[PDB]
């Protein structure tokens, strides 16, 4: 089912980025005549069929595959401003004493732009959750900021610290609820309580979860029922929206899809102002 791409096709043009298990480049594609794209350098094949599966406005698009040798690579469509987590830290409260001269409007982004960030990442969670998929690790980091504020899940690994991940088989426990942690139970409302870690993430601009505390004591924490602090950013109203999908009892989480209608209600009414 995924799409094949010849290798005399993609011309690489420079490097993105680097992650753990990759490099990105931003590259040229043909016949796909000339189209700028973004090109992941290395199972592959299980990943590749689910980027192909996955079709959604807040979703990466994806290409296709070159297995013509070596390096294995990914072809995505290009997402100018990157990753989501260093998007909301340098465009955070001290985006302009840090910003470069050439950096239109340095400065943080408002709570209009929270908003719709954050409506954005839920309206690709209510569509995974439609198809009864589980993402597993949805993270501020797993995400991509095209131009125009577009955002888009764009993975389902990298990290920011090191301790975004612990090895238990590597596991992002700052974002999992205590079944998770514990058991390995993952479903449609361990991804909820991830959404409501994502929105912890977007109001303090990119803040690691727990980052006062270790791997083991953010477990000991979590799986005892501590609640992350409310973001001197966030709006009383958005951090009832994060207690919603905090529920111990994964049946009393919120659903994706009231979640989403919250997020949305709230933009809607600041849009004006
Ligand atoms: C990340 C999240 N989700 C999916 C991925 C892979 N998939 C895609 C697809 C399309 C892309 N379009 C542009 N950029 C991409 N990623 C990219 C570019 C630069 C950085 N860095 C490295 C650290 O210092 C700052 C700059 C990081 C990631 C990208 N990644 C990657
Ligand atoms: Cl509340």
């Amino acid at each position: 089912c995924v799409h094949h791409i010849k290798r005399r096709d993609i011309v690489l043009k420079w490097e993105l980025g680097e992650g753990a298990f990759g490099k990105v480049f931003l590259a040229e594609c043909h016949n796909l005549d000339k189209m700028l794209v973004a090109v992941k350098a290395l199972d592959f094949q299980r990943e590749a069929e689910l980027l192909t599966m996955l079709q959604h406005q807040h979703i990466v698009r994806f290409f296709g595959v070159c297995t013509e040798g070596r390096p294995l690579l990914m072809v995505f469509e290009y997402m100018r401003h990157g990753d989501l987590n260093r998007f909301l830290r340098s465009h955070g409260p001290d985006a302009k004493l840090l910003a470069g001269g050439e950096d239109v409007a340095p400065g943080p982004l408002g709570l209009g732009q929270l908003l719709a960030v954050a409506s954005q990442v839920a309206a690709g969670m209510v569509y995974l959750a439609g198809l009864h998929f589980v993402h597993r690790d949805l993270a501020t980091r797993n995400c991509l900021v095209g131009q125009g504020l577009v955002v888009k899940i764009g993975d389902f690994s990298r990290d920011i610290y090191s301790t975004d991940y612990y090895r238990v088989t590597m596991l992002p426990i700052r974002w999992m609820p205590p079944e998770s942690i514990l058991y390995r139970k993952f479903t449609t409302e361990s991804d909820v309580w991830s959404f409501g870690v994502v929105l912890w993430e977007i109001f303090t601009y990119g803040k690691q979860p727990w980052y006062q505390l270790s791997n083991t004591e953010a477990i000991d924490c979590i799986t005892q029922g501590r609640e992350l602090e409310r973001p001197r950013a966030c709006p009383p109203e958005v951090y009832a929206i994060m207690r919603g999908c905090w529920q111990r009892e994964p049946q009393q989480r919120h659903s994706i899809k009231d979640v989403h209608a919250r997020l949305q209600a709230l933009a809607q009414a600041h849009h004006h102002h």
